[PDB]
């Protein structure tokens, strides 16, 4: 059976970069990989970190007297900072409370908390942790349109606020950890098991991933759209034709992302794709953007790039590792705080201004 | 004394660079080349009308089975086309009904009437235009505090959702008053320019936005730092605007200023695009370049003077069926779709 760590504490991040490494000693080593690693020899996933260096920040004199606020509003609901925690399958890998520890620290900290369709949390363990905060219903276009109607109604029936519909599925990633490690999941998907029981699709955890079309068209996002009676973000868009096109199918946001370089290899940094899309959605739709998020300049660099939020994924799951709820809420604090003091060395009172920075164009990358 | 024609009748609206020609042998002279004329030799208002060559529309399928429609919203008002009335001074140069009759014009259309701090109608006239069509009030930043306390009380007690601050205060190679601000300009001799501060600070912008009770648009910027200086300062709206070409000589066409100040403004405040606009197109070009809505200004003069309400009346339509054209080759069903159009950028310009 698979030994997560259970203690709960906060820990003192000074940086997001070696929660990592100390994950890597409390995780056992197959569902470490399955959460660090990344597709091919994960150029990507350094691509995702190095882009940030694309873009500089410059220190500016202030223009308003008053302490940075770092609070914003997404979809009418205000929040404590512009992060939100991003859709993470098995958080039971990571810690033996899994999602309903990662729910309680965001809840605590007062976001807004993404659910996986392959959470290893029952919506009720979640709810438990989640105490009445706003969460968001992550889905997979299923090849069976009842099993499309079954999950919206549980997204609905659970107070989602939001559907997540992630474009790219059937469990990707060409050389993450299943290929090289040979380590399968330690345990189930109770929330799409309590609609796929007694189908074929339940019977085992390829038929599940298999449930899936691994590629969404516009055709489905108008139907996820028209039927869930919620706004729809689209995640995975990293092209601004995409963008478009989802927006003209119904979407309600776009999220763009690259899942944390976990499917498509050899393809950009996810921050470099953002000006694009944001260019292109052009005020039409809130934008969510993950994919590298490690520091609090990261945070303001997406806001300034057209991001309304950023979703923070890998370093909360090192976080809960380490220290269970107390340990997530660590990790948020430490972007929360970071945040603060981007916004004061940059002369940003609130949030908006940090939409308004100017960003120096740094043409020779990451060595400089 | 002035002879400013007076004939109500709507009109064959084919294309706005017509009625120019077309209203110069209506108007008297004087008053013609106030409406008609710009900076200079007018280097930059040719520029204005030039700068739309500089990013061209494609034809692009469809993606939605409905019919376009050109409704949009600006501060939660509901907007019949993504347009607006701007703030021009003395209607009464271009016709008898002066601002009555443009009012009439905006509110039968269904957008919003920007009154000019220099309009020649009593609010009283302009009211009974407008039938309670939403209004924006346009104010110079006065050199008195409590001048700028009593227009904006005047402004939200006579129903304004919004306030226009313009920037700059009047340049090239007025037969009757002003009635709005001799009425609170009488006692002192202001009304007998010299009461309105020439350029404006971020420091005036922030005395406006925190005395107003209503959104303020800064007009007349063209750098997107003065955009970012505007909202911090407490700005609710950025109004990009050379004001027609009429103020600074030699700078850049008002459209190829605006992507830098959407993409600084950055969704933070709603943009109205002005200086140049005359054809459908350069509405589409506008909104899919950062604008909200665009300002109409010398078309629609230019259609009051040829027939007044009615003549005004047929240039708002003239935008809204052309646009509806634009929409229909770009595939785009509503104005939304128009944000998120594609420009060709053309580095050849004009001549091509
Ligand atoms: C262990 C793990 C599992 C994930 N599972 C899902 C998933 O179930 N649904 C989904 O939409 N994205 C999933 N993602 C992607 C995340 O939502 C997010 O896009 C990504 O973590 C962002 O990259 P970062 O964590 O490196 O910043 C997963 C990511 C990780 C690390
Ligand atoms: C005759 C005339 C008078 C104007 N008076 C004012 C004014 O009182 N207040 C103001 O803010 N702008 C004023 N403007 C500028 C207009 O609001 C607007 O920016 C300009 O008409 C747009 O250029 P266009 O008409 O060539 O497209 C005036 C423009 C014209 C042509």
């Amino acid at each position: 059976e698979y030994n997560a760590p259970s203690e709960i504490k906060y820990i003192d991040v000074v940086n997001t970069y070696d929660l990592e490494e100390e994950a890597s000693k409390v995780v056992p080593h197959g569902g470490f990989n399955y959460i660090a690693g990344a597709s091919g020899d994960e150029w990507t996933k350094r691509a995702n970190d190095r882009a940030w260096k694309h873009k500089l920040l410059y220190p500016r004199l202030a223009q308003d007297v008053e302490a940075p606020d770092t609070s914003t509003e997404i979809l009418g609901h205000k929040i404590k900072a512009p992060f939100i925690m991003a859709p993470i399958a098995a958080h039971g890998l990571a810690h033996t409370t899994k999602e309903a520890g990662t729910a309680r620290a965001v809840s605590e900290f007062g976001t807004i908390m993404s659910i996986s369709a392959y959470s290893g949390a029952t919506f009720e363990e979640i709810s438990e942790g989640l105490n009445g905060g706003p969460r968001w219903f992550q889905i997979y276009m299923a090849k069976d349109d009842q099993q499309n109607r079954d999950i919206l109604d549980e997204a609905k029936s659970d107070g989602a606020t939001a559907i997540i519909l992630t474009a790219d599925s059937t469990v990707s990633g060409n050389r993450d950890r299943d290929v090289k490690n040979k380590f399968v999941y330690p345990f189930g998907m109770p929330i799409v098991q309590r609609y796929l029981r007694g189908t074929a699709e339940g019977m085992s955890l390829n038929n599940i991933y298999g449930a899936s079309k691994q590629k969404i068209s516009p055709r489905d996002i108008e139907e996820i759209a028209a039927h869930s009676g919620l706004p729809v973000f689209v995640k995975g868009i990293q092209h601004p034709e995409d963008a478009d096109m989802a927006i003209k199918r119904g979407a309600s946001g776009i999220w763009v992302s690259n899942h944390g370089a976990r499917q498509l290899y050899e393809a950009p940094g996810s921050f470099d794709t953002l000006p694009a899309i944001a260019e292109r959605v052009n005020k039409r739709v809130p934008i969510v953007f993950d994919s590298g998020v490690r520091r609090g300049e990261h945070v303001a660099k997406a806001l300034a790039s057209g991001a309304d939020v950023v979703a923070l994924g890998r370093p909360v799951l090192f976080g809960l590792a380490l220290g269970g709820w107390q340990g997530a809420y660590s990790v948020l604090d430490y972007f929360q705080k970071d945040l603060t003091r981007v916004m004061q060395l940059t002369g940003s009172q609130n949030v908006e201004d940090l939409k308004g920075l100017d960003l120096f164009d740094n043409p020779y990358g990451y060595e400089y």
